[PDB]
């Protein structure tokens, strides 16, 4: 059969690894019991880092607890975080986290997550902590999809679909991904560029002067117009449409694009962002780039979108 080398490109946290997990669920055979048990430590670490970030932001943003009794809980939490074996979640810690999560001050801070770059799965895990710490708990595929682990190795995802043999690789532009650049850009059949729609109101951890969507736009410009990819199929995934639909109700898109004069609705603000990316294609009138609004954690959405990508490839 024909071999298809497909690259998933995009800024950190855009959704590359999530699409890779979806390929395993959709085109391979999901996760076995033992593979799900693997994710418990990762999920606990993810959960602890999420609450610690919200707690530190209480100080940074100067928000006070709805209940002063929480201040001691926060202190004990920080202390335990330095004491527990990494990846564990003892009863005392989970009890403290649940009390903090319920606090109105903590919730006011959670609502201001954009201001401190909180990972998107924070609310997912934290609002369902009791299920995660029940003796007998086995991560569901959605739990696994929502997780984030630091993978230093090169992971090739191979699967057959529509009589094509896919060899898929997820690659970032950050320096730690350099070993992948030695060969990842050779003989690429298709590039799926992923950009988080919800990145529009966020700045970088280091450069508070640099907007994340602008960084993604900058990378797309570099890739899209590179001579290596003049005839490569390129598809744009405007990811995190679910987070975006909520964000759009509170932060105006003009925060990112001063020229934006629209009503800030999911559809119009979404199309405006799509245009900002697609207009960068200087090969546009010659080489067309399709785009899809995606929710990488939604298996049905990813299944449909990847099917369209495959028909494009064919
Ligand atoms: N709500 C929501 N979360 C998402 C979506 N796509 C990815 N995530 C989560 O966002 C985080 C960053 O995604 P990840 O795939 O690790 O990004 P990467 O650095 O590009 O590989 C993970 O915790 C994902 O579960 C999405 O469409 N919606
Ligand atoms: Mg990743």
């Amino acid at each position: 059969a024909r071999t298809v080398k497909l690259l998933l490109l995009g800024a950190g946290e855009s959704g590359k690894s999530t699409i890779v997990k979806q390929m395993k669920i959709i085109h391979q055979d999901g996760y076995s019991l033992e593979e799900c048990l693997e994710f418990i430590a990762i999920i606990y670490g993810n959960t602890l880092q999420s609450i610690l970030a919200i707690v530190r932001a209480m100080t940074t943003l100067n928000i006070q607890y709805g209940d002063s009794a929480r201040q001691d809980d926060a202190r004990k939490l920080m202390h335990m975080a330095d004491t527990i074996e990494e990846g564990t979640m003892p009863k005392e810690m989970s009890d403290i986290i649940q009390r903090l999560w319920k606090d109105s001050g903590i919730q006011a801070c959670f609502d201001r997550a954009s201001e401190y770059q909180l990972n998107d799965s924070a609310g997912y895990y934290l609002s369902d902590l009791e299920r995660l710490v029940t003796p007998g708990y086995v991560p569901t595929e959605q739990d696994v999809l929502r997780s984030r682990v630091k993978t230093t190795g090169i992971i090739e995802t191979q699967f057959s679909f529509k009589d094509l043999n896919f060899r898929m690789f997820d690659v970032g532009g950050q320096r730690s991904e350099r070993k992948k650049w030695i060969h990842c850009f050779e003989g690429v059949t298709c590039i799926i560029f992923i950009a988080a729609l919800s990145a529009y109101d966020m700045v970088l951890v280091e450069d508070d002067e640099v907007n994340r969507m602008h960084e993604s736009l900058h990378l797309f410009n570099s890739i899209c117009n590179h001579r290596y990819f003049a005839t490569t199929s390129i598809v744009l995934f405007l990811n995190k449409k679910d987070v975006f639909s909520e964000k759009i109700k509170k932060a105006h898109l003009s925060i990112c694009f001063p020229d934006y004069n629209g009503p800030n609705t999911y559809e119009d603000a979404g199309n405006y962002i799509k245009v900002q990316f697609l207009e960068l294609n200087m090969r546009r009138d010659v080489k067309e780039i399709y785009s899809h609004m995606t929710c990488a954690t939604d298996t049905q959405n990813v299944k449909f979108v990847f099917d369209a990508v495959t028909d494009i490839i064919i």
